[PDB]
Formats: structure tokens, sequence, C-alpha cells
């Protein structure tokens, strides 16, 4: 029983004709977009960052990642394995970028930049999830087999985040999931360290930095959207907050735990890994990164999304910094991922 | 210096009107080819088949695994890497299903069956990945920081299976390879056994079976699609052969071999893993298995496509029977994927 989407399939809301503002922005992308992209001799691979089978000091280098791990608390864990989760759906992630109507590939293999931006940020990705998962693996400390079926059921049940194929409502979303990873990975890399394990912290500081440069050069791609139509980018950018900005992975299931995703948010929360104080930061930064604030010309229509984007920030701060109920008075809760072993809320 | 494509890239080759027959078909699906996807809980996983990191045998496992692959050469291990690398390619392969036009995911969670079934194939095909790549790491054998070098460019690189957006194209496309794949994996599988592992010989059996299922589906839709536009799946059958099935992976490039997949296919070829004979092979099975000699009331050029799929077979038989230079002359060569060391081509 995957959790499914509880709202209504909406496709394809962006004008036919504005596709062509995206086709003309082509060049534009090779240029300041493209060079946000490592080239991939210049790029680290998951080996750097793991045991080398093909050394002979292979094996006290796993007994070594092992005897770290055993220092590395349950909580901790849970959290590293909903992240890894999340990495491992990245077919997922081409899919909706592939969906965006002025920039989705159209062959698998186009010539044009926003098809070749698609591919090589999943070829960046990938070695995200391949890290994170060789790394469990060996630490001995999670089950395998549950998260590996956490990950089918997910792949299987995809995913919709209400950008309805409109590249406008796409670039916001991924500028934002974009710095919710650099976060997470930032967060996790800092705890990391003080549990005493620096490679586990090098890990994800490297996988952060590579979040960091894909942010970098979504919100450019909305900067100039914000240039050639202020009203429009506002009024997406503020019908994206009335939706809400839904994680990739929250239709999370491992076949039972019908609440997984809240659970796995709960405990990194609890960890001051991903709070919900964040989500409104990113919000915050996003604001006045674009400038929102500081547009004109706008209609009536874009003067009430402008100010509704702005003043929300601070309400959502108030709102979601309140929690007294799950906080403090959260109960002890079995994981699969982990044995069923338990840990608090 | 990656090898991109050399031919013009053609979209929607199909009628328009024809993605209704789709939607129409949306019920048949869920009826016949939806019932080809092993259920989650009834899945094996890839831990089912690697040494168990919560057990206290894993470091014997994990011995015991390195000391039965010093008994598989690398001629073995280059061709293994080759069909572990072009599974792990896998987001370009959900792309190419979503380019369809009929059949593609506008949403990322489209209640469609042809969606369903892209989200479902693509969550069992992850597995297969995970799998090789966990196997080969342990192994000691190869040199995965280039294996993982290559893997991000081939997923760069993407690829173009000259499908057109075409249902009546892809179909055909992914019924070939999915009965290559079937071929190589079982063929690997035999080999594995000879060599002394039967737990390799396991694993790739495991993955074999999955691809037979697939295969099973994919030609029943092709089947169904006879019935109805008997005209239209005989010339693009025939397009497709004209155009020839080129591998999903055949823009492989590890940085320094500009002919790598050409040089790791000399040596499967050689190994007898996948032949250029089972090329034709592959294409007898389809054309008998679809009846397409006996699909009568054909149009004018349709009697001109089905009697050149008929024919080609036998053609290519005899035309890919004469190889004397290719493998029995062919001189010894490097592969990064084995630290340069060298294997006969
Ligand atoms: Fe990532
Ligand atoms: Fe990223
Ligand atoms: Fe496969
Ligand atoms: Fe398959």
């Amino acid at each position: 029983m995957p959790p499914r989407e509880v709202h209504v399939q909406v496709t394809h809301s962006m004008p036919p004709q504005k596709i062509e503002i995206f086709k003309s922005l082509d060049n534009w992308a090779e240029e300041n977009i493209l060079v946000h992209l490592k080239p991939v001799e210049k790029c680290w691979q998951p080996q750097d960052f793991l045991p080398d089978p093909a050394s002979d000091g292979f094996d006290e280098q796993v007994r070594e990642l092992r005897e770290r791990a055993k220092e590395i608390p349950d909580d901790y864990f849970v959290v590293l394995v909903g992240d890894m989760i999340t990495e491992e759906a990245l077919p997922t992630y081409q899919t909706m970028l592939n969906t965006l109507d002025g920039v989705r590939d159209e062959t698998g293999a186009s010539p044009t930049s926003w098809a070749i931006w698609t591919r090589a940020w999943t070829a960046e990705e990938n070695r995200h999830g391949d890290l994170l998962n060789k790394y469990l693996y060996l630490s001995g400390r999670v089950d395998m087999r549950q998260i590996e079926k956490t990950i089918q059921y997910l792949i299987g049940s995809g995913m919709d985040p209400r950008t309805e194929n409109s590249p406008y409502l796409g670039f916001i979303y991924t500028s934002f999931q974009e710095r919710a990873t650099f976060i997470s990975h930032g967060n996790t890399a800092r705890q990391a360290k003080e549990h005493g394990d620096i490679k586990l912290a090098q890990i994800c500081g490297t996988i952060a930095a590579d979040e960091k440069r894909h942010e970098t050069a979504y919100t450019k791609i909305v900067e100039k959207l914000f240039e050639i139509d202020p009203d429009g980018t506002v009024l997406a950018f503020a019908d994206m907050m009335r939706k809400k900005i839904s994680m990739p992975a929250h239709l999370m299931y491992d076949g039972r735990d019908d609440n997984l995703f809240d659970h796995f948010s709960a405990v990194a929360q609890r960890l001051g890994v991903y709070t919900a104080k964040d989500y409104a930061d990113i919000l915050e930064f996003l604001v006045g990164r674009w400038k929102v604030d500081k547009l004109t010309g706008l209609s009536a229509e874009g003067q009430k999304a402008q100010d509704y984007v702005c003043r929300l920030p601070p309400r959502i701060r108030r709102l979601e910094e309140r929690a007294q109920g799950r906080a403090k008075e959260a109960p002890t809760m079995p994981f699969s991922w982990i044995f069923d072993r338990q840990v608090k809320l």
C-alpha cells in the first residue's frame, strides 16, 4: 500500500507560446548554466572515499570503517538512510526535468543546452547514491534488504512535484530542493565530524559541495526569468508556495510503515539535520536572492503574489517553530531500516 | 572526447491520432502487461546475493568471494563490467520510455497503466546495477574509479535509439534489448559456473530471469499492436531493422579509449557472451514470435516490408559468419576497467 498523491493531475499550465522563451534562451543556457557542470575528468568518484578493494589495506580499511560506525548512533543512521534513499530515486528526478515543456529532452541524446544539463546533472547525482550506498552496506549498522525494498517502492511510486510541465514552476522547485539537500548533507557532515568520523564527514561534505553548484545554476535560470517576465515568474513562485514544496521522497514506504516519510522527517527535525525552520529559511533566502521584494511593474495580481511571497517566510517561521508536541513528547519507534531497533521521534 | 551520435535527430514520426489508441489500450495493459511485474514483497533484492554486513560471517564471506574471483580471468571481467555499466545507465532507459508519445508519464506519477509499468520496470532494473556494482567492488579485480568515470560519461551522453517518440518503434526496440540482455546475462551466468563460481552464476541468472519477464510483457504489446495496426507494425519493424538496433551503451567512453564499445563488444563476441550471430537469432525469433510471415491483408509497401523483414535474418547470418580477422587474428589490448591489463580482442 505505497502512499499515493492526494491531488489532481494538472498538466501543462504554462502557455504553449512561452516555450519559445526557452528555445530562445538556449545559447544563454550554454554560457551561464552549463559552466556550473564539473567536467568528468575533474570530478570525484565514489571510489575516492571508500575502502580500496584493489589495495593490501582493504581489510583494515573496512574494519576501521566498521569500528567508527559503532560509535555512530541509530538516530543518525535513520537520517543518513533516508538521505541515501532519496538520492537513489534518481531516475524519477531526471524524469521530472524531462516533463518540463520548454526544456525537455525529446530524444534522450538531444544537443540542446537544456538536455545536456539534464543528462550531465543526472550523471553527477548518480555518484551521490552510489557512495552513500556502498558506505551504509559496509557499516553493518543497517538492514540493506529493507532499504532496497524501500527504494523499489519509491521508484515505482515516482512523484508529482506539482510543477505542471512548467519550466517556471520546475526551476523554482529544483532551486529549493538543491538548497534543501545542501543543508541536510551539510548538517550530517557537521554531526558526523563530532561523532568522531572525519571520513564520513568528507563523504557528506563532498556530496553537499555538488549540491551548491546545482543550486547556483538553478537560481540563475530563475534570475533570468524574473528579468524576462517578473510578473509570471512571481506568480509561479507564489503558486508553488500555496501548493507547498513537497519533498521528492514523500511517498516513502518500506512495506510496513505507512507514515515512513513523516517518521523519518521527525528524526531529522529532532537531530537538527533538516528542521521545519529551514523550509522557511530557504524560502527567505530565495526571496532575497531573486529580490522578489525589489520588483516593479507588476499587475494587481502580481502585486498580490509578490506581497504574499515576501510575507510568507516570517509567517511560517512563527507557525512552524512553535512545535512542542512532537518535539519533547515524541514517542520512540522502530525502523525496519535498522532491524526494527527504536529511536525517539 | 565522448562519442556523439552520427545521425540527424528525427522526432514524432508517429501520426498523432494514433496516440488515442494507447489511451484506449490503458485497461488492456492493466490486464495483460502489468501482470508481468513481480510485486516488491515477492522480489529478490541485491542483499540476497551479497555478503551480509550484519552477520558474523561477513569477513569469511567477502574473503571467499575474493578467492573465487581470482579464478575468474580478466576477459570475463571486461564483459561483466560492460554489462554492469550498461545496467547502471538506467535513468536514460526510463527517459527513453517517457519520450514515447502515447505511453509517456506526463507527471512523474501518472496513474496510467503505461506510466505504472515505466516506473515499476525501472524499479526492478535498479536492483540489477546495484547487485553487479557491489559484486565487482568486493572482487578487487577491477578499477572502480575508471568504471565510475565511464558511467558518468555514459549517463551524460545519453542515447538515441532512433525510436522517434513512436511507441511502435519503441516497443520493438525494447523487446529486442530485453532478449539481448537475457542472453548476455544468461551466458555470463553459464560461464561463471564453469570457472567454479556458482554464487556469481546465481547472481547473473537471477538478473536474466527478470529480463525474460520484461521480454514477455514487451512482445505482448507489439503482439496486440500487430492486431490493431497490422500494416503500421510491419513498417515500424522494418524501419528499425533498416536503421539497425543500436545498443544503449554504444557511446561508452572511459576518458581514454575512443572505441570502448567496439573493444568491449569484441571480447564479448570472442567469449561467446553476445555474438553478432545473436543479433540475427533475436531478429529471427521476433519475426517468428509475432508471426510476421503470416500477416495477410497487407498494403503494397507493407508487403515490401514484410518480405524484407522475413529475409533479413538468414542474410545477416551469412553476412555475419565471414569473420576471419575480428576474433581469430585479434590483437591484445588494455582496458582501464582492469588497471590497463590487456586481454585479446
Ligand atoms: Fe544529490
Ligand atoms: Fe543536486
Ligand atoms: Fe537489466
Ligand atoms: Fe529488463
